[PDB]
Parts: C-alpha cells; structure tokens; sequence
C-alpha cells in the first residue's frame, strides 16, 4: 500500500517521515511547474524536509495559491513567479529573484511541460514544436541560466522530469515522446559537461500518476483506463506522493554518486502498456 | 572500403552490389541532398534506378548537385529550394516534386544543422534552432508527405541521426537531445503509420570523411588520427557506405523493417573519446 | 506491399528474384549453426543463392544431411552437413577444422542456434534456464572463439548473430530467452570492440515473429490471440524467413562494411506494441 | 566509508533509522565488499541480515563484525549460488531464524580481467554461472519459499560494461546485461504477487576486490577517474543508499527499472 495521496492540488493532511526531516535542511529549490500536479507535491515534499521553495510557471494566479498552501502546511518559505520557460529574460529575472530573496539556489526541478493526445496525422508543424519549445528548449534554457547565474560557481543538481513514451513510440504522442527522449539525452549530455563544476544532472520518468493534469488529458476513457491499469506490474496507477519520493531522493546526497542516469518510477507501466 | 570522392561530385565508378534496378522508377525525396550524405546517398539511389527531387534552403547549391547527378547516372534529379523549418515551403516543394514525377516512393530525411559548443556558452536561440531544424523539420517533411502521398499510397522515410546522446557527448548538447528525439519519432511514426503501408527506420552515421559534418566537428587533426585509430574498425567511414545502409532500408529488402535505428559507425560510438 | 515470397517447411524456394548482385557473395564460404531448420535453413539458401557456399552445423545429423541435399539440389553451390552441438567445444573445435579442410577458408560465421519454449519463471527449473543460458549464450561464444582462434583471428571474418527483443519489455514466459538473448545482444558489442582491429565485424540482428519456424509454433500461443496481436502490430502481418534471411544477408556482406557492435532489429516494429 | 570489509565508526542518518525495522535481507556476497556495506547499511536501518557465500569463514567473521556494530541480527551461511540444494537449504535455515525474508538482495558475482581470444569456453561459462543462473537460482528459490505468497523486494546488483561492450570483460558484461533483461522479465511476471524487481548498477568503487582485480594500473586508473563526470570513484556507502532506496518502501512504485550510480562514468571511461 502506497503513501498516501490527495487527488487535488492540496497538500497531505498527515505525514510519515521515511527520510529523515533535515535532509535538505536550509536548501532552496526552484521548481518549474511547481504550481499544479506533480510538480506541486515535489514542492510539498521538498519543504516537509527542510527546503525552501521558488515555484514558477506562466501563470502567477496559480503559483501563488500555491505558494501559499505550501507555507502553511510545512512553515518554510515559498517564492511563487510567473515565468515562461520559453521566455529567456523571464527566465533570467526569476532566477535573479530567487537569488535576491534566498542568497543560494541548491536544485533546480525542472517539470514545465505541456502534452495532450493528437494523432501524428493531424499534429501541426506549430503543434509538434511548441511541445519541443517547451519541454525541451525550456528545460535546456532553465538549466543554462541556472548554470550561469549559481551552478557553475557553487555546484548544484538538477533533476530532469521526463516520461517512458519515446521508448516504444507510445500512439498519439510523438510530440510528447521526441521532447522527452530529447530530455533525456540532454541530462547525460549536462552531467558530462558540468559534473566538474559539481552538479549532478539525472532524470526521473513517472509512469500513468493519478490526481494530475497529465492524467486527465491523456489517460483515455476510464474503462480502458482500468483494463490497462490492472495489468500493468503493480496494478495500480501511481500517485503523487510516490514520484515526489522518487525526485527527492535523486535531488539529495543520498544520491551524491548518481549522475547522468534516469530513473524510471512507473510501477511497470511502460512493459506492459498497450500501443494500439 | 567502396570507394568516395572528398567533394560533392560524383564517383568516378561504381560497382553494383545491389542490383542496379533494385529502386527501378521509383523517386525519393531527399532533404539536404544538395551536399556532404544526402549528395552521395542521391547518387547512389539513381544509380540504383531511381529518381530523386533534392532540397535545401539553397537553390545554387542544389541546382549544380542535380546537373552532376543527372550527368553521372542518366536519371531525373529536380532540385528545390526548402527550408523545413517553413511548412508553406515544404508544401511547395513537395507539391513540385508530385507535378514532376506524379509519385514519391521514398522520403530520406538528412538536413540538420551542427558545430562545437560548450553547453554553457551555447545560447538559447541556438539550442533551439538545432531543435527546430533536425527535429522539428524531420517532423514537418514526413507529416507533409504523409498528407500528401504517403497516407493513400504507402512509403519508406529513413531519417538520418547519430549516436551523441547515447553517451552525452561534449560539445554536443545540441545535437544529441535533437538526434534522440529523431530516433523516438522514429518509433512514434513507425507505430502510427504502419498500417498505411509506411516504413520509418533510423541510420545514425559515425564520424563520415568527405563531409561538413567532420571538418567542422572532427576537432584537431592529430587528437582525430588518434581516436579513430582506437576505434574498432580503425578508419573513418566514408559516403558511399553510409549511402549503402540508407539504401538498404529504403529498399524492399527492408520490408520488415520499421520503428529500428541502424547504428552505421564502424564501432566509434564504443570507444570514442568524451 | 507484398513481402519476397517463403515456404514453409524447411524447403528451398522455387522462384527467388534477385534483390542483391546474385554475387554479392560470390565462392565465400559461411558457417551456419542451426542451419538445418527454420530461419538458418532459409539463410543458408539465401546465401547460396548469392554464390556462397555453406557449413550447416547443428546437433541433428539426419536434419543437417537432409537440408544440405535440398540445399546443394536448389543452388548448385555446396553445403557440408556436420553434426555439432555449441555447447561441446571439442565437437566445435573439430566440426571447423573439418569445414577448414573442405573450403580452405571460412569467410561468415551465423550463430542461429537457439533452444526456446514458453514457460512461467516461477515454474523453470534451475536446470532448464540454465540449458538456453548454455546453448544461446556460451554455444555462441564458444562458436565465435573457435572461428576467431582457427581462422579469423588471422584473415578477419564477420559474425552474425541472431537474437531477440524479448529481453527489451521482460516478455512473460520468456524470462530464459530473454535473458540469453540480451547477453548475446551484449557480446556482439564487446567482441565488436576486441576484434575490429583483426578486420572482424560483428553484428545481431533481432527477428521478430516468423512464419514457418519452429519458433512461432512453439511460441505463438493460439491462432486466434495470435492473429488479433499480429494485426495489431505495425505491419500487420508476420515476418518470412526470407524477409529475415535478407537483413542477415546485408549484415554479413560488404554492403555493411562500415557496420559494426549494432544490433538491427527486423521485427515489423512487433516490440513496439505485442501486448505482455 | 572504509576501505576493508569492517564496519564504519560513526555514521549520520538521510534516511530515518527505523525506514527497514525489524524487516529481514538476505543478501548474496554479504560477507566482503559492496555486499558487506549493504548489510551493515541495512542493519543501521533496523533490518537484520542473512548473508550467504561461499566462504563459511569469510561470512563468520563478516556476521559477527555486522552484528556487533549494528546491535541487529545477521546469519551468515554458506552457499554457492550455483547449486539450487544448497541455495533451498540457506533459504530454509533464514526462515527458521527469522520467520520471514522481505529483501533479496543478488550480489554475488565473479570477474577478472581478460582478452576475449584468450577466455576459455569453462571460463566464460563460468561467469554466466555465477552472475547470471545464481541471480535465477536464487531469486526463484525464495519466491518459491516465501516471495510468492508474501509479496518482497528484489535488487539484483548489476553493472554498465555490456553498454559500450567493455574490454576484457566479455564474460561480465554478457552475464550482467542478461541479469539486466531478468529483472525486467521478472519484473513483470512477479508484480502481481507484490514482488518489486530492479537492478543498481555501480560504478567503480573505491575498497573493493572488483576495483583492486578490474581497476588496472594506479596511474591509469586515476587518469581515466580524473576524466569522469564527478572526478572521483564511488564508496561503498554510497552504493548501499541506492540499493536501499530501491529496496525500501520509499521506492514503492519502481519496478523493472536499472538505477545506474557510477558517476556517469561508463559515459566517458575509455574502451579499445
Ligand atoms: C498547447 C499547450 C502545451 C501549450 O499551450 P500554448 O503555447 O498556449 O499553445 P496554443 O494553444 O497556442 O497551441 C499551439 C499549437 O498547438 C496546437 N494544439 C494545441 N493543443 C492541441 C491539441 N489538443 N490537439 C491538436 N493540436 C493542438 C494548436 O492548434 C496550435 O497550433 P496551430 O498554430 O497549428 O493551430 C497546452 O496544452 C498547455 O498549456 N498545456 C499545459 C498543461 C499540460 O499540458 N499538462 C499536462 C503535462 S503532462
Ligand atoms: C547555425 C546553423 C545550424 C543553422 O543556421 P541558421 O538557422 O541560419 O541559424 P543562425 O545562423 O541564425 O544561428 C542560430 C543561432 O545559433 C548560433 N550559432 C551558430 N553557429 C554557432 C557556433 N559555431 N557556436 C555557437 N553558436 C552558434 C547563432 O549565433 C545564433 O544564436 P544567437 O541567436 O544566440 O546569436 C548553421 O550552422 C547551418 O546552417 N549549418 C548547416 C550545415 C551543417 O551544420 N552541416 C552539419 C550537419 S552535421
Ligand atoms: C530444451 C531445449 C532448449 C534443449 O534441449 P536439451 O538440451 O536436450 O534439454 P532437455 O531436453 O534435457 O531439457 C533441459 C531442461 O529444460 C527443461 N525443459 C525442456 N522443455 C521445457 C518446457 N517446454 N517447459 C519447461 N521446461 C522445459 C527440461 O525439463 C529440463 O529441465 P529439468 O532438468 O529440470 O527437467 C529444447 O527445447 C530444444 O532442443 N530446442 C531446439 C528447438 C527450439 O527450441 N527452437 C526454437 C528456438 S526459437
Ligand atoms: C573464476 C571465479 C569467478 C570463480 O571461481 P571458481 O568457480 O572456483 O572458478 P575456477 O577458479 O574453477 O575457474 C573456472 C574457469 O575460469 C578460468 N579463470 C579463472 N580466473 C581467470 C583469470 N583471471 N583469467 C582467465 N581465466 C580465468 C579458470 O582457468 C577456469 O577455466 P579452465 O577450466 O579453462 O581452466 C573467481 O574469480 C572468483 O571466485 N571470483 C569471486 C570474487 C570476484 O570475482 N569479485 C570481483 C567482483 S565480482
Ligand atoms: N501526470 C502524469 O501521469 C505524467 C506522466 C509522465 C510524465 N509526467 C510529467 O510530469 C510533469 C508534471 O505533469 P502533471 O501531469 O503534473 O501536469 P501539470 O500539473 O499540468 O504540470 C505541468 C506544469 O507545467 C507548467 N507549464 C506548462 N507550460 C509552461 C511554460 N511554458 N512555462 C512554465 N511552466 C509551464 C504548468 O503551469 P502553467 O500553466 O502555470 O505554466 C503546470 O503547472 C510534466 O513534466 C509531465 O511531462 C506526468
Ligand atoms: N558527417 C558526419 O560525420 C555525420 C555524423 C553523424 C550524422 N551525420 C548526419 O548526416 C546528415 C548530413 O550531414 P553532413 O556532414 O553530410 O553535412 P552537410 O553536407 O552540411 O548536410 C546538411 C545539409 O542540410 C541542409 N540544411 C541545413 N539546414 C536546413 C534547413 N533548415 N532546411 C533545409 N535544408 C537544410 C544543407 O543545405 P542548405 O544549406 O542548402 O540548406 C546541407 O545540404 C546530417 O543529418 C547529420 O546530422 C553526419
Ligand atoms: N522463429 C521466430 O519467430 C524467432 C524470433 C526471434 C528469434 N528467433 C531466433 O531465430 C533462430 C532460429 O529459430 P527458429 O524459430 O528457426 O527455430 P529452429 O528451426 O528450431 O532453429 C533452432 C536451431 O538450433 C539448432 N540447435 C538447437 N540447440 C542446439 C545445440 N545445442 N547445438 C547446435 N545446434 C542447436 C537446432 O538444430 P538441432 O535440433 O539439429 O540441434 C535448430 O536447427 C534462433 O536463434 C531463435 O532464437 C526466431
Ligand atoms: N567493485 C566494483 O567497482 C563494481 C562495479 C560494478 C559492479 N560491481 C558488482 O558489485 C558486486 C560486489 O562486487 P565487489 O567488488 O564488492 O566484490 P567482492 O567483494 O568479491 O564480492 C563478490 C561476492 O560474491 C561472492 N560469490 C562469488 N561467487 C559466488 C558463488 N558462486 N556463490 C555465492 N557467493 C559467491 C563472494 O564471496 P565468496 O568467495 O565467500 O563466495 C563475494 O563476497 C558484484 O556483483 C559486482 O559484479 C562491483
């Protein structure tokens, strides 16, 4: 039986300890997507474990109810910012906020994306690119202002956010499945080059996670939903909880040796999914 | 090896190890095929039987490469000025390519857009016009083709990679993350198009003599000589064979190939440097 | 698209339209394990018919002597039958010196031999997973280093070796296969690398579902969940072991001299989406 | 971390102290190397141990040191993983200790150095023994004991070397690559019964008999270390995190997955 979970953009009413509470004691994250969804419950996590927060994304509206169930339930700080990935300058001033008001940035989380089901056929040129400009060039965008502005001088992580989709070419989703595929060959590519400025840089790929934008649009109808679930390894969806665990152990020196690499948390799911 | 020339010209012979009516009036579309791969991968095709439209965003470059394909192999060869970055303009030209020919058979996906640098000096426009241009424009030409012709009459795409972000090679950020989004979409369009009579298949050339690609990646001579003498087959590769490996997965000989990378690279990507 | 055309018993064409340069391997000499049945068999006539001659090797002498008449009948090339288990490194070691006397050279080595059948991993024994760890796995390499110390080591040579993509999704019932065959996927790169520079190249091809083999008849399951997966996959139909026998053939000429350490996978994309 | 098979002197909790309590892991290898580190990280988290190998001697010693630092329970038994009546007799002696196994952890393994025209058939066959038939052997006796119809959590402890094909080392990369295919095989077959399944891969790692018998020359070695992303090899602590993380309820929902932590290094080690 899994942690447990709230379906909503809410935080866990109760809490168990499996990492002790100071792992990232007085550390600061910047969390891309940090507003909704998955990335929201890293953020959660994250302060239940001594970090603050900066959490960015286009809208400042959703960031900032955000920012402010996060401090409540934890009592650490949270920096809510309206930034476009897509958008260097916006990138920049956030990250030169981030640093005005925290004085470090120790991780960086980079889970910004966008996705929905659309048969190649019918995808856009305009389509497929904004996938790629948002999941790719903007993690490869964050990745590089953080570099300039904190990693290359006081070292850091990163954690990339990506998917198992590119592996089997996974049916209405060839956007979703270049843009990640191309994050995960960016993530080896940045250990090497910046692992001697002592960043470590890996990737965390979620199986089908309930409770999540993600999941809404791409899961399909929920009978079928179901069928595949139940045969699926661990019979179950994911949850929140679950991947937040994941992306806190690659992101802490528990994992002060791992780099380059790409962890798959998906219960299975990416074995034994159907491609029809 | 088969022999190559160094320039985009035309091999002085050639000697038939497929059959030479193995592409027998059949047309592939070839983007980039006005230079370096693409030249030499027309060329092989037409002597192979087949014709070929060319484009790239230069209308002189492809114009002179398809007066010595035509010259060298009695075949047609259009040439067409296409950036595929620009959906109007690969919707032109592959209209002009049906006006011509009436057919495409083959679709082999080469442009792309390289050069050394350090992840953190390499700006944002930069990453992303590699993107735009080697994944993106990938996409764009085959879903073009697909709309045009490929859905209602079947088709063979191989699209041309690489091996850099097998490891995450330096200097090559870029270029890694959009060659593995090619060799996804690889995958994605193998599974969707399948069933309308579409192979899509992947080469990943290694370090190629004769090509843009190596003088302005290959780094210093003497560091090169070295790390190719440690690679399992002890030389660079040159065009012709490249062009051999395309021409076998476009070709019936491939018919139960799809959704696969062909790694093409003498080994390199084994035992080269990073 | 209409696929070359097959049979289905281990019977030679009576048609074949050349693709490749009917000389393509003219008066070369290949050594086929397994070349008495199934997808060897094929190879072994493709190859004959593209001017080679061969060494058919398995442990069957009736099934070796009767395929090398049939063989030898549809050609007019030769083909010695041995008999030879891959397991047994003197019986190798004595089946390529008699080869060796026969031809004088030998130019291709194919390691087809394979032992498979389904069967849940919490039902096979030690023994059992153990024997196709042995047959698939150490026959091939022994195969290899018998061929390596007795003739290519010195003249260079080029290796086929015919694997699988269960390994890649854990295929159910196949946990020994699998296993054996990403081993073998392993050693193509490792003697890759170590060979090259005795102009050796090494390569695996994958096959997927054929008609017309032992294979699909034991591991197929029923013809109707058969045909429902077959239909879809991306090609909807079944490979031939002619379409299979051409990519070997490819791989083992001078038309893949810059072609070494890959795996080619020729399987109509059947990874992709067979369910598991 | 400490460069012998002796437990650390002090040791700082990242993960709470009671994350294994009173849980059971049996461990192959657990008596030197990797194997001995795991256990003592394990212990330290409230687990006991059974290791097994085959040295009796060797895991003794090991048993009593783990013990002693620990203040938890560790069995050492003897067994090759190679002979399934030997590995069903440990796996029965655990149980009668302990009453449960909820960990496997397949760390056993072999390995040295050589040219490929050089291994012996016996040699190669060897490897493949080892890593591979003892990873099934073992893995398949506990599921058929316990595993089956109490749920549990496997790791199989593998490597990179069949990535780039490795030189000299045919025989482990072939064996490790097939232990790689097992765990997801075994991954998917075993999920309904609530068995996890998934493979860390180290990289080089310092204090260990992989790094003294495959490591090379001390020059060399440092050099192509110095040329690694993060610039240093691994410890042993460090790899027993990973292996904890995966094999504890923190990793709830991975399975048929390779954790790779090697510093990157099998992306820029030299081969040829
Ligand atoms: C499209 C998205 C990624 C980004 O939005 P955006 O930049 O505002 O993009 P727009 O809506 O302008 O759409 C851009 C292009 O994509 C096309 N497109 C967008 N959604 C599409 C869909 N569901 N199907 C097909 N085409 C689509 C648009 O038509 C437009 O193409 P065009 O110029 O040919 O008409 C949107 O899905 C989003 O913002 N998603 C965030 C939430 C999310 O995706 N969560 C799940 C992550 S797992
Ligand atoms: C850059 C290229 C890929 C594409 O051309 P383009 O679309 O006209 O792009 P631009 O010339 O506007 O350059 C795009 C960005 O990349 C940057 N760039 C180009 N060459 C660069 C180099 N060697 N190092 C760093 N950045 C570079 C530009 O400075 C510009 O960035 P900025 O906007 O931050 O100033 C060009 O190299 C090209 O046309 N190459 C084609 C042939 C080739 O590379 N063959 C090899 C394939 S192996
Ligand atoms: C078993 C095989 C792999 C090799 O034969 P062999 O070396 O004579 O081995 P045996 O007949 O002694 O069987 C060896 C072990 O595997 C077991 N085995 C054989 N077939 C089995 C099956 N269908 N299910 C489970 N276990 C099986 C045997 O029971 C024995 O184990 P045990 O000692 O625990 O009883 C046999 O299947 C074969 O000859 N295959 C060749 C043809 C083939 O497999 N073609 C398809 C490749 S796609
Ligand atoms: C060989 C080994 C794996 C297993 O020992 P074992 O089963 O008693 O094996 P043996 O000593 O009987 O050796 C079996 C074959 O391997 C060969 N072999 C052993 N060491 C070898 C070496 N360094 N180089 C080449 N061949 C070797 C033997 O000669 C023999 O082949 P043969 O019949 O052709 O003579 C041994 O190295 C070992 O015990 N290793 C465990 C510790 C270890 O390897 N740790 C490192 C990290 S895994
Ligand atoms: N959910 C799943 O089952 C699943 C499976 C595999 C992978 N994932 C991955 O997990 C991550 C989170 O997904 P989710 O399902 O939790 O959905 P989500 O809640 O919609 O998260 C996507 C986040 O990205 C932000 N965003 C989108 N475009 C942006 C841009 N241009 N600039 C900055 N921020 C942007 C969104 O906020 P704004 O709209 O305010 O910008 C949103 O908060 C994604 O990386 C997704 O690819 C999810
Ligand atoms: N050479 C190597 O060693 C090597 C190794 C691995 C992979 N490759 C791959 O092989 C292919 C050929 O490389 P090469 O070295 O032969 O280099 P090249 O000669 O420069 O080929 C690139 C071609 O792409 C065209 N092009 C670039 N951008 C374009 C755009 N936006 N629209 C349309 N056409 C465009 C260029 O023509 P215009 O300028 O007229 O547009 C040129 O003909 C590339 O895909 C490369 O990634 C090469
Ligand atoms: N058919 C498929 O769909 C498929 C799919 C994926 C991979 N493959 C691979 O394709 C190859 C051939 O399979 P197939 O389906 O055509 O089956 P097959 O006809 O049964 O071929 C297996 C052959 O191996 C020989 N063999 C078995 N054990 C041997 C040993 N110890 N020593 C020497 N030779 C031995 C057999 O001959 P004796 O009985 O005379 O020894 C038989 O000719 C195998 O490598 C298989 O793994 C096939
Ligand atoms: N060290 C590295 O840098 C490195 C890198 C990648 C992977 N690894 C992996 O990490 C694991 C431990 O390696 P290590 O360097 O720590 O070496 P190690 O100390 O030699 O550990 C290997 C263990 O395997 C046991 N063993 C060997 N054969 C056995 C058999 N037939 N049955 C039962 N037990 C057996 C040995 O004990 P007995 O002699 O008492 O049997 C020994 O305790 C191995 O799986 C290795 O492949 C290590």
């Amino acid at each position: 039986q899994p942690p447990p979970d709230v379906e909503g953009d809410d935080c866990l009413p109760a809490y168990r300890h499996l990492f002790c509470p100071d792992l990232l004691r007085d550390k600061v994250a910047f969390i891309t997507g940090g507003g909704s969804g998955i990335g929201f419950r890293i953020a959660e996590i994250f302060m239940r474990h001594g970090c603050h927060t900066v959490i960015a994304s286009r809208s400042l509206p959703r960031v900032l109810t955000a920012a402010r169930k996060l401090a409540g339930a934890t009592g650490r700080r949270c920096l809510p910012l309206s930034m476009d990935v897509r958008a260097p300058p916006a990138v920049m001033a956030a990250v030169d906020q981030a640093l005005k008001e925290f004085g470090r940035i120790d991780i960086l989380i980079n889970c910004a994306a966008g996705n929905f089901l659309c048969p190649a056929g019918a995808l856009s040129f305009n389509a497929f690119k904004t996938v790629m400009d948002i999941d790719t060039s903007g993690t490869f965008n964050v990745s590089r202002v953080l570099y300039e502005k904190f990693f290359r001088d006081h070292g850091g992580v990163i954690v990339n956010i990506t998917a198992t989709l590119g592996n089997r070419g996974q049916a209405l989703q060839v956007h979703a499945g270049s843009a990640k595929a191309a994050v995960d060959a960016m993530t080896r590519h940045l250990a090497v080059e910046w692992g001697p400025q002592n960043i470590r840089v890996n990737s965390l790929a979620p199986g089908p996670i309930s409770g999540t934008e993600g999941l809404r649009r791409l899961g399909g109808p929920q009978a079928s939903l179901s069928t595949k679930v139940t045969a699926s390894p661990l019979q179950r969806l994911g949850n929140k909880t679950e991947i937040a665990h994941s992306v806190l152990y690659l992101a802490s020196p528990l994992a002060s040796y791992v780099t380059g690499a790409v962890l798959v948390a998906d219960g299975g799911a990416w074995l034994t999914f159907p491609n029809g």
